[PDB]
């Protein structure tokens, strides 16, 4: 049982993509997850993406816990240095049928009120309480506090590789992320036992957040989009 | 303490570096593991590259293993397709003081009659009994028969990037492997308890073995050239 597919560019209403909130497509063929208004990003946006049908990670039956593999290119672009670009995006895995949570740096997979669990690899921009240095890449479990963190530095407007592998036999999450142009390489790993904190069946997507009005900052902001992106998963049964 | 050192180059007559077998430094400051004359690749050929002084890994007195990162460039150039190129280069680590091991699908770190403990990263090209397709990256552990594979496609001469990561905290060895002239990316990664398998001070190097003559194949060969390596390990204490 293998599941897959794969996107090399995104078209208007794809019937396989299901977008949230002030996620869109552009004509160019990208995903914005966040607000851009001609061609400027604004803040106190949210956003999601997430692929229309629900992936087996796990099977109660057999116990076995699905190997996947998944890479896209996203670029962020910050117009306004100051005071402070935010938030990030993610890409993150939950159960199905969510719906978009808190804004800000909460990137909208968390949701204060309902919570639900979670497993997600964020690209921080904006530094909360919480937070390191940033930007840096995260690997997050049921919260925005990371377990594992990795500082790295963004190419402003340019593009960015990410490879994210989850391989079950060991429950090693690997992030890699590249910036071809400045030939920068961040890995980032750690051990996520998928089986005790997600559901058999999950969505897998994108989500991300722009600056949040409470800090009055409409400078806040920075664009979150998606150029390409494909998905393999293998459950052994 | 953290040990640390980086070559950006390789200089005739490397003091911090020993060489070992074949294995020599061009004109053009490239360290040459493997037999090359007027630019063609010999078979037959084995060659090792040690730093010079031993690291320490892990301190018997405190329990304390080394985490480490280790990034190097390296090309093979295989100018003969048919029958098969061989065998490929491995980044290594062993007791301190050892010999070269026996070449061909062996790289030359590992010796059948007087074996040493040894964890390493190989980039094989030969497809032996014991092998998966190749290209692939591997992840040795006392044995060329590899815990972890995953296939990659060469860039026939050139340039792929290495980055090797390990994190004692979850014993996690992740390696990242990139040809920015193709924008491929490849990543693999294992768990592995270098407190069980090598004593507390270690050689780091490189090795790599052409065609082995029992093959009567002179065309089994191809180069393997390092251009880079940095590395930094941290032990606590
Ligand atoms: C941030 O976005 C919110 C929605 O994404 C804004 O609220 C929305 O405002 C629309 C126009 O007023 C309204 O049709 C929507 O129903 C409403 N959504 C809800 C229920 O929150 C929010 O600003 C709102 O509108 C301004 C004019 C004020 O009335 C605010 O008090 C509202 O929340 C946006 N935040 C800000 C302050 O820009
Ligand atoms: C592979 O290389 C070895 C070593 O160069 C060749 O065997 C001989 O090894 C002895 C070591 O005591 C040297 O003194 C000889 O000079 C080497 N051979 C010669 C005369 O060059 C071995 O023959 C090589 N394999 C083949 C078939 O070419
Ligand atoms: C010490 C707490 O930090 C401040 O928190 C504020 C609201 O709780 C603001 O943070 C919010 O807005 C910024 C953008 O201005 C980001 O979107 C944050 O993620 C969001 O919580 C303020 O900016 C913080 O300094
Ligand atoms: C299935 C057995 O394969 C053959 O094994 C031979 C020796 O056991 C040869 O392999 C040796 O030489 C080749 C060069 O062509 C490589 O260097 C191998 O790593 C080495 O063991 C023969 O080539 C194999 O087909
Ligand atoms: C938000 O971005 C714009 C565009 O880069 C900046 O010009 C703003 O700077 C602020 O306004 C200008 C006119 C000047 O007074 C400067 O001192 C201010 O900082 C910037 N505004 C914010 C929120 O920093
Ligand atoms: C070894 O590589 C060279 C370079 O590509 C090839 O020319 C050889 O091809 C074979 O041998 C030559 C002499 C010629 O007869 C050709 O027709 C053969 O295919 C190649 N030899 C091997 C080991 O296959
Ligand atoms: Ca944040
Ligand atoms: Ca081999
Ligand atoms: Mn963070
Ligand atoms: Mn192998």
């Amino acid at each position: 049982k293998t599941i897959s597919f794969n996107f090399n560019q995104f078209h208007q209403n794809e019937e396989q993509l299901k977008l949230q909130r002030d996620a869109r497509i552009s004509s160019n063929s990208v995903l914005e997850l966040t607000k851009v208004v001609n061609g400027v990003p604004t803040w106190n946006s949210t956003g999601r993406a997430l692929y229309a049908k629900p992936v087996q990670v796990w099977d109660s039956t057999t116990g076995n816990v699905a190997s996947f593999e998944t890479r896209f290119s996203f670029s962020i672009r910050q117009p306004f240095p100051r005071p402070h670009p935010a938030d990030g995006l993610v890409f993150f895995i939950a159960p199905p049928n969510t719906q978009t949570g808190e804004g800000g740096g909460y990137f909208g997979i968390y949701n204060p009120l309902s919570p639900y669990p979670f497993v997600a690899v964020e690209f921080d921009t904006f530094r909360n309480t919480w937070d390191p240095q940033i930007p840096h890449i995260g690997i997050d479990v049921n919260s925005v506090i990371s377990t594992k963190t990795v500082p790295f530095t963004l190419d402003n407007g340019g593009i960015a590789n990410v490879v994210i592998k989850y391989d079950a036999s060991t429950k090693i999450l690997h992030v890699v992320l590249v910036f071809p142009s400045l030939g920068t390489i961040y890995t980032i790993a750690d051990i996520v036992d998928l089986k005790q904190v997600l559901p058999e069946s999950v969505n897998v997507g994108f989500s991300a957040a722009t600056g949040d009005p409470s800090g009055k900052q409409r400078n806040a902001t920075e664009t979150h989009d998606i150029l390409s992106w494909s998905f393999s998963a293998s459950l052994p049964g």
